């Protein structure tokens, strides 16, 4: 992709959901058209997600050091990808997957 | 100790070791008195250590990213924990041993 990641032929099927419709009162007499009438609603549940991934370990001989990611050692207002006084969580920065280095 | 380090009540042992004296020609006429000369000598090889080390593997539920030990990513006059032009290593700063968080 051009947004990065993984191309795939047979990707993750996409899942699908809808609230089974409840029609409200029909009348007596019998009626030619569909049922315009049901009863508002919706549904709350709780879904889970696992993925097994492979790592392919990093075998390096450089001598220095490497870079790495890692959180300001200096104080600040509030902590990073962490929640806010008013509850809202915030991720500051974007993070790139590319620190360890490879001899080309 | 105050070093910091481990305390040991059997420490690896301490090797010792020195060149055979080689005494020079003695006199002919038996003489009392110890040997006094010796053919200047010194000896040189090759010295192997291996030592295996134990982990306590870290296994924590923090949310944010940890503190890490990283490299300057800004450029500079040459790299660190590397040979200078002369070809004297030098190591720039002191590195301790905790970064890693844990709770009290």
């Amino acid at each position: 992709p051009l947004m990065g990641g993984f191309g795939l032929k047979h990707p993750p099927p996409q899942i699908l959901i809808k609230n089974t419709p409840v029609p409200a009162d029909p009348p007596t007499t019998f009626s030619q058209a569909k049922l315009a009438s049901f009863i508002t609603q919706y549904s709350t549940g709780q879904v889970s997600v696992e993925i097994e991934w492979e790592l392919q370990k990093e075998n390096s001989k450089r001598w220095n050091p490497e870079i790495q990611y890692t959180s300001n050692y200096y104080k600040s207002t509030n902590v990073d990808f962490a929640v806010n006084t008013e509850g809202t969580y915030s991720e500051p920065r974007p993070i790139g997957t590319r620190y360890l280095t490879r001899n080309l």
